[PDB]
């Protein structure tokens, strides 16, 4: 599995996930700084007030 791992609108970067990892994630939240979009490997645990979208296909978390 290969996922995008860049933040919000910075230039696109990818990451090779560790063996057996099948998902990619896209997290989104706002803080005092702005609207943040985090991307990477896996499907992390759902935490209050943060939007989480998980997908299982190559570079699916744009």
């Amino acid at each position: 599995r290969i996922c995008f791992n860049h933040q919000s609108s910075q230039p696109q970067t990818t990451k090779t996930c560790s063996p057996g990892e099948s998902s990619c994630y896209n997290k989104q939240w706002s803080d005092f700084r702005g609207t943040i979009i985090e991307r990477g490997c896996g499907c992390p645990t759902v935490k209050p007030g943060i939007k989480l979208s998980c997908c299982e296909s190559e570079v699916c978390n744009n």
